[PDB]
């Protein structure tokens, strides 16, 4: 296809929960559209200082009345802030602001990223949420420090999610609570986005319908993003722990 020039604004808004595949979509969008793609690995790695704004949004947040009121408009414009130069989102903390994405973004498209519910808890339970008793956490915390990480990310985390499922509090270790809330957010996405402006994408599905959706052609000779599997995640934090450093063993860990 003929090469044009794209727009650095939001063009995507991925509405798809943590450990759906957000990380390989986010890599799968910059590989198409070659600017960055929001992720909490944006925030993670290039962008520690956008944790207080976005803990101050969420705080903020319950004042949004669907749409344009006042407070909603300045809510909007720290969200457009915090997005400037970034063609894409994924992944909390964004995720759960997919509808509001929508008005700011009224040319975006948006993807829902979804896959077996077990799977995903089991997932979710490795890497983003932990249960209290998991020996594993302590693990996952001190790798986290290394990275500079504090209670600040936990709570943003935490926030976020709650933010997502529509929930002013929640019991994060009862796996029943989070496996009707990810149905339930998976259901309403599908009932709330036009399907002309919705993509749903199930784990394996490949650049294919992405693309078709984007009006891009399929990357040549790159196949389409697998990573961030909590394998993988499991050896990123024993890696942190073992050398306390991040430069040391980024070598080990391209693509992150
Ligand atoms: N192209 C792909 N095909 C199949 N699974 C993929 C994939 N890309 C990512 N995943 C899976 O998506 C999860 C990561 O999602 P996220 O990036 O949103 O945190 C991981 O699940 P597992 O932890 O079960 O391995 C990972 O293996
Ligand atoms: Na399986």
């Amino acid at each position: 296809g003929a090469m044009i020039e794209s727009s650095t604004t939001i063009q995507v808004i991925s509405a798809g929960l943590p450990r759906t595949g957000t990380k390989s979509l986010k890599n799968a969008l910059e590989i198409i559209y070659h600017k960055p793609c929001y992720h909490m690995y944006e925030i993670i790695f290039n962008k520690q200082s956008d944790i207080i704004k976005w803990q101050n949004l969420i705080h903020d947040s319950h004042m949004i009345t669907t749409p344009l009121t006042t407070k909603t408009i300045a809510i909007y414009d720290k969200l457009k802030e915090l997005l400037d130069g970034y063609i894409a989102t994924t992944d909390l903390p964004t995720c759960g602001f997919y509808k509001d994405l929508m008005n700011i973004y009224p040319n975006a498209k948006v993807l829902l990223t979804i896959r077996d519910k077990y799977d995903w808890l089991h997932s979710l339970r490795k890497v983003v949420l932990p249960k209290s008793n998991d020996p594993w956490k302590l693990k996952i915390e001190e790798g986290d420090k290394v990275l500079g990480l504090n209670s600040d990310f936990y709570k943003l985390t935490e926030d976020s999610l709650k933010f997502a499922f529509q929930k002013d509090d929640l019991n994060f270790d009862d796996d029943q609570v989070l496996l009707e809330c990810y149905d339930e957010y998976n259901r309403l996405v599908q009932e709330t986005v036009p399907s002309d402006r919705l993509l749903v994408l199930r784990l394996g599905d490949g650049w294919e319908p992405l693309c078709k959706f984007l009006n891009v052609e399929i990357p040549n000779g790159i196949d389409y993003p697998c990573v961030n599997s909590h394998h993988q995640m499991t050896q990123l934090t024993e890696q942190l722990i073992k050398y306390k450093s991040l430069d040391a063993i980024i070598h080990m860990f391209p693509d992150l």
